[PDB]
């Protein structure tokens, strides 16, 4: 465990980072207190909910559809019968809500328990209804389920090193749809953003979680901001994460 200083890449934004290479158990940690603090995963839960849906047969491939019903949404790309790949990349809430609501709560509880997914608390299945957004809510969106950045990395490692019971075919579907382009062909980066606002503490939950492959070595990582500035989003923390990867992990 090496404590490191990534502050320059954070460019004044409050946050922390953890990178882990499980081949040589080297843990690089910036802001240890924050890296161990549990918070809502927000849209980073799509990594796990995709695997749940695949395991239960609700979806089957990166083409799979969830039967769009014509409801009007402000994001143009949500207004279609989009595939799993598109729903993941567009963070389509209705698709992932419909997917998870086809799965019984005990199945979800047991999968989160097996993954050690933070507090594994799905008690508020409906999510944070007091925000007024109704069915555009759930236990993983600023609600009962909470996970620390370190636990995110531990979960990512368990999944992608083949240490869970999820099918290898399903893990490869997730790998494919998580791949991002960082304009450097010598590293393969995979990840997912998440954005929430913690109404209790007046702080954002801005995430980028994923993995980095660079010539035989693999690093599992989680970058997290808790800034009070509502402008700080998942996509913004992904930029920060990419800056760290290019500076320290290339
Ligand atoms: C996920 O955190 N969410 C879904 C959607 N995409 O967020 S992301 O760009 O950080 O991946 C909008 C924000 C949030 C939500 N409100 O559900």
């Amino acid at each position: 465990v090496n404590i490191v200083d990534y502050s320059d890449c954070f460019e004044g934004i409050s946050g922390g980072a953890i990178f882990c290479n499980t081949k040589n158990k080297e843990y690089n940690i910036y802001n240890k207190e924050l890296i161990e603090t549990r918070r809502s995963p927000c849209s980073t839960f799509k990594i796990v909910s995709t695997l749940i849906g695949l395991e239960k047969g609700v979806i089957n491939s990166k083409e799979s559809v969830m039967g769009y019903d014509g409801t009007d949404y402000p994001n143009k790309n949500w207004n279609k019968n989009l595939s799993l790949e598109e729903a993941f990349k567009e963070s389509c809430v209705w698709y992932y809500k419909k997917l998870i609501n086809k799965v019984d709560a005990k199945s979800v509880q047991n999968i989160l328990d097996d993954l050690k997914y933070g507090n594994c608390d799905i008690s508020e299945w409906e999510g944070d209804l007091k925000n007024g957004k109704g069915h555009l809510n759930g236990f993983w969106l600023e609600s009962s389920l909470q996970i620390s950045p370190k636990e995110q990395v531990q979960t990512m490692a368990k999944i992608f090193e083949g240490d869970t019971n999820f099918k290898k075919e399903h893990i490869n579907i997730l790998r494919d749809i998580m791949a991002i382009d960082v304009n450097d062909a010598n590293i393969n980066v995979y990840g997912k953003t998440g954005t929430g606002f913690d109404e209790k503490n007046k702080r954002v939950d801005a995430w980028f979680v994923g993995m980095l492959e660079r010539e035989g070595d693999t690093y599992y990582f989680a970058i997290k901001s808790d800034d009070s500035n509502k402008e700080i989003t998942g996509p913004k923390v992904k930029e920060i994460a990419i800056n760290i990867i290019k500076k320290y992990y290339s």
